[PDB]
């Protein structure tokens, strides 16, 4: 109340500057109501907002320091994930799963640089198809490539999943008309694979990881790159299927 | 791909996050502003959004003071059709015993130069004294009701019959509504208002509104958008006993 008169009023003159030296006319102030408006009649806010924005909502809010950074959270979110104890540790998968062969390896500690055995680390990514999980009329609603995982005593997590592969934004709803068709660029975002971790006495953590030689890196349709976060990439073949292998340490909070 | 829309997008955005930065807009912040703007689009809300808050400042700097009437926003209630109303005493199409007081409102159209312009074809249209106004309104009927297209005669004068407009207040319910009142601490009434578009071939088209003197929001417009030389003397009348409110005035187009 008080705090959005605040920024209301604020937000507001900045707009209303806007407007006044870029002389928007009004054809063009029609053009942008009705954008606005197909954004909304589609389902598009969030993609639309976090595209463009969240990057930057999540260097505010988290911070900007060695406590390994922040990545946008992003619709496709999973809530109630299943435990994981399998063998060698896979993600859920529909059999003979097209893609590569991934292992990610990593740890967990803290400032100091002592595990937090009390981790728990939600992981989630397209498929090598360039579908999520649960929404996709081509995909079950049951949880696949989705999963959360303990770390050892000692710190040490690993899982096997497959290599995710850069989504594009449909280049037909509204953001991607806008991304594609009127600024004239591309919509695709750069093959990651989403990560949360939660923990007692410690700040919850949501970032992702991306790959090098990723084509996409240095233009990110929903700016959510940093360079702390593209990862080193070991192609060894297992014959047959061949394999990426990948490694990351996660640093936590400390409330 | 227009730089027009390139070059401002881009400054639009490079502005947007220099606001979250600089007043620390947080997560649940985001999320809450997120959730309104999806709220606004559901209420089928977003003309009356932004021309609450922003047509003012479109409509000041495209088109100008000087010697012609001046212009005011359009607003988000305007409907093309209406019809042409001729008759005895032309009258806006009004339900039966549509509540409030007959107002008569005379005038005319003329040249920057005092030609009167006989093919200019004025559309009114305001709303009801519920507050309401036909088209967008699940109270009111998708049918011409209080708008209509007014025509001058061969000399330049207009003439109209209605009831007279009161202040409107944007609904307390509705995003917009709870984003005034509730959040601002602030009213969402608009004073009484009658619309008006004068297109005619030759003439810059002219969209203004007209107020009434005495209001009680003029200094006050939730939308912000009155101008003085928009405020009409009124003028009380009997007429077989009746109540009639005159309203005049003289509408001045530009060429081209
Ligand atoms: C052509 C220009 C485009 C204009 C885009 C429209 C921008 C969206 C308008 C945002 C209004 C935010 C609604 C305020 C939320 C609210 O009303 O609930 C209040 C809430 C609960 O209190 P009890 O309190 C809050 O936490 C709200 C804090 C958020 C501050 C809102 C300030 C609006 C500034 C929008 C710019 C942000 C850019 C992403
Ligand atoms: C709370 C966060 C704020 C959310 C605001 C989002 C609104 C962004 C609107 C996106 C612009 C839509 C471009 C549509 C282009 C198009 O449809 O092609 C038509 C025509 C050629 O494009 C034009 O010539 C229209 C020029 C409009 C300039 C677009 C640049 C964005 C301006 C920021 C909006 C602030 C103005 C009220
Ligand atoms: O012409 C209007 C414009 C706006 Cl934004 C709001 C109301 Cl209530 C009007 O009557
Ligand atoms: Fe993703």
């Amino acid at each position: 109340n008080t705090r959005v008169i605040e920024l209301f009023d604020e937000f507001t003159d900045l707009i209303r500057d806007f407007i006044v030296r870029h002389e928007i006319t009004t054809p063009e102030y029609e053009t942008i109501m009705q954008y606005m408006i197909s954004v909304g009649e589609a389902g598009e806010w969030p993609l639309w907002l976090d595209a463009f924005f969240e990057t930057t909502v999540d260097s505010v809010s988290y911070g900007k320091g060695n406590w390994t950074s922040s990545a946008i959270q992003g619709p496709f979110f999973k809530e109630g994930a299943p435990l994981l104890t399998g063998k060698p540790a896979t993600l859920p998968m529909r059999a003979d799963e097209p893609g590569d062969r991934m292992r990610f390896t990593g740890s967990v500690r803290d400032t100091s640089g002592t595990p937090i055995t009390g981790a728990v680390i939600d992981v989630w990514h397209s498929t090598n198809d360039g579908n999520y999980s649960f929404f996709s009329p081509a995909l079950p609603d049951q949880y696949l490539l989705r999963g959360r995982v303990v770390p050892a005593e000692d710190g040490s997590i690993e899982f096997h999943s497959i290599r995710p592969v850069p989504y594009e934004i449909p280049k037909a709803g509204p953001t991607g008309q806008l991304m594609n068709s009127y600024l004239g660029r591309h919509s695709w975002r750069p093959a990651h694979i989403h990560i949360r971790i939660t923990a007692d006495g410690y700040r919850p953590l949501i970032t992702q990881l991306y790959f090098e030689g990723d084509p996409y890196l240095d233009s990110d349709s929903c700016s959510a790159v940093k360079s702390e976060l593209v990862l080193p990439v070991n192609k060894i073949d297992i014959d047959g299927e061949t394999w990426q292998l990948v490694d990351f340490n996660f640093i936590l909070q400390h409330n």
